[PDB]
């Protein structure tokens, strides 16, 4: 399907938006995996874009206008005057107020909307944006380290030249906000790979299929602690290629979250960059429009290896193990390689169970028309 143009979307500030002491929300790593590829090269084989700050309007596409104001209003020395708006709006606690929180959100979304407008006027194949998929924002709630929700936002602008977009989850939780902003609607599939049991956001249940003209349009596999390459490998292009062959959609959104990653600080899953990044070479075998955003990942060092590689991925671009210097090159000890090991913890989704869940969901993709 030939090398394919790449357009990344990076702004040098968001690296300092700091969520307080002890959050495990670290937007630094997206400065770790920026300096760890320009220092592969790999800034030679795409165009690097400064995203714009999305604005109030841009957001309120979807969000509440309330919300919005809200959030464009809230900082950490008047939060005592905001109290009730703050429980209303569910910012304060997972979601905390810090200083530039509203930049922070304006250039996380710019990206995932600068990417999809880029898609859209066909100058590229391929947008990144690391800075986003911030899959659990609501229309007018915060949730699970996510304000606004860019990648709601993006496939609404996707929508504007795309009958029909797929979104495909690969975050360890459940793109609850993503699915929840197209549950009714067949123009946007969601589907989700998660964890599912005692696990936020509650949500993701393989019942969960949509509603109205959106019902068999979005998919859930819920999965249990310990999943490795081999078995979610065995799993991921199954589904996705039925997908691709059911809903044939015009283009994707792709959440690269990085918590599904061994030994992840707040996930259960034990996946290799290799393993994660195999997603990514699936869906690009389709050859549409693709829109790669972040998400979660709370071990910084493997955040870092895994956007690094799936952008080498993205560019077709083979890159060392041997990890080239770098400006946060101790992070990275004590191997100083760009892929890992899984671990030794106990894969608890079987064979069976695997492929159970997978023939469920081909019942009920076969329900498309
Ligand atoms: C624990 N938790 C909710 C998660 O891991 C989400 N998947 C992370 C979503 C997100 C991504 C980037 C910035 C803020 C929030
Ligand atoms: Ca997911
Ligand atoms: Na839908
Ligand atoms: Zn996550």
């Amino acid at each position: 399907g030939g090398k394919k143009k790449v357009c990344y979307y990076y702004d040098g500030d968001i690296g300092n938006y700091y969520y307080g002491q002890g959050h495990p929300m670290k937007p630094h790593r997206i400065r770790m995996t920026h300096n760890l590829l320009l220092n592969y090269g790999l800034y030679r084989k795409m165009e690097i874009y400064r995203p714009h700050k999305a604005t109030a309007e841009e957001m309120t596409k979807y969000h509440s206008d309330e919300y919005i104001k809200f959030l464009r209003s809230i900082r950490p020395d008047n939060m005592s005057e905001y109290s009730k708006q703050m429980q209303r709006f569910n910012v304060g606690e997972d979601c905390p107020v810090f200083d530039g929180l509203f930049e922070f959100c304006q250039l996380s979304t710019g990206g995932s909307v600068a990417g999809a407008v880029k898609l859209n006027r066909q100058q590229t194949d391929m947008a990144v944006n690391w800075a986003g998929g911030l899959h659990h924002a609501k229309k007018s709630e915060a949730s699970g380290f996510c304000y606004v929700n860019d990648i709601v936002l993006a496939i609404l602008e996707l929508l504007k030249y795309h009958q029909r977009v797929l979104y495909i989850d690969i975050d360890i939780h459940h793109g609850d906000g993503v699915e929840e902003a197209f549950y009714t609607t067949d123009r946007v599939m969601t589907v989700s790979f998660h964890k599912y049991g005692e696990y936020f956001p509650g949500t993701g249940d393989l019942r969960d299929i949509g509603a109205g003209k959106g019902k068999y349009y979005a998919v859930n596999f819920p999965m249990r602690d310990g999943i490795d390459d081999e078995s979610y490998g065995q799993i991921f292009k199954p589904i996705i290629s039925k997908v691709m062959e059911m809903y044939q959609p015009s283009a994707v959104v792709l959440q690269c979250g990085a918590d599904s990653l061994s030994g992840d600080r707040l996930g259960c899953f034990n996946l290799t960059v290799k393993g994660h990044a195999k997603c990514v070479e699936v869906v690009k075998t389709f050859n549409l429009p693709l829109l790669m955003l972040g998400g979660g990942g709370y071990t910084i060092r493997n955040v870092a290896r895994c956007w690094t590689y799936e952008t080498a991925v993205a560019l077709d671009c083979e890159i060392p193990n041997e990890l080239p210097y770098n400006d946060y090159f101790e992070y990275f000890g004590p191997d100083f390689k760009l892929h890992i090991s899984p671990s030794n913890m106990t894969n608890q989704n079987t064979p069976e169970y695997m492929e159970k869940i997978k023939q469920r969901l081909f019942e009920n993709l076969r329900m498309l028309p």
